[PDB]
């Protein structure tokens, strides 16, 4: 399976990202490009619960989090399904590059297609600031562009 | 489950496309508003196979056809997936109703989630034109608007 999303906005930041899971088992490969970010920072990255898009990226929901965990880094044992952690943007504001994660998938019950994918205007704080809000969103501020994740060949 | 699409392009046509379906063998209920568009016309409404927006509405492949079914109208016993005929335009351009189909489906192999909805510009020959591009597609010409049916609540 491919799938992808064209993340589009209205504060400059633009981008595609890519998936790739060819079983269910295996891992997925996220691919992604971004630009029009703040140059050379750190930016949250993720998948959130809706794949609505009719009110701008609030409509996106939550982060996607079957387990009910709270939110965490991608290489935590708890964290959100969706959660991607954070893309490191260049001097020119773009976050290019790729990785593979084993809760993404585009196959079973807890596949991602019909989905959103956000891209965060703030650093992501890997749930480990010390408020609440740390373990629900990361503290990753407004999102800036985002897109559903829609099925290709 | 419920799904929507909102659909865009730069071509002054936009608007949104809901779908609802409670259990896999009922109808799913789609309800559309779309502005934009000639007055008081038909026009083209379908589904596309592929929810790849990399490419405006061209990356949205051909219709969605999973029986290999020549291009029909809704109401045909032969038509594709994706056939949701011609949606008729009022005095001011808008489109505005909705229907159920037994074919389209938010549930199952054939699902429509992460797949596009388009808006044509032309009226769809129901696949009653005499030429093969008839068969294919109805002859509804280009594609206006579009969107990646996604998940929501
Ligand atoms: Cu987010
Ligand atoms: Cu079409
Ligand atoms: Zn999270
Ligand atoms: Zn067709």
């Amino acid at each position: 399976v491919q799938a992808v999303a064209v993340l589009k906005g209205d504060a400059g930041v633009s981008g595609v990202v890519k998936f790739e899971q060819a079983s269910e088992s295996e891992p997925t490969t996220v691919s992604y490009e971004i630009a029009g970010n703040s140059p050379n920072a750190e930016r949250g990255f993720c998948i959130h619960e809706f794949g609505d898009a009719t009110n701008g990226c609030v409509s996106a929901g939550p982060h996607f989090n079957p387990f009910k965990k709270t939110h965490g880094a991608p290489t935590d044992e708890v964290r959100h399904v969706g959660d991607m952690g954070n893309v490191k943007t260049d001097e020119n504001g773009v976050a290019k590059g790729s990785f593979k994660d084993s809760l993404i998938k585009l196959i079973g019950p807890t596949s991602v297609v019909g989905r959103s994918v956000v891209i965060h205007a703030g650093q992501d704080d890997l749930g480990k600031g010390d408020t609440e809000e740390s373990l629900k969103t990361g503290n990753a501020g407004p999102r800036p562009a985002c897109g559903v994740i829609g099925l290709t060949n």
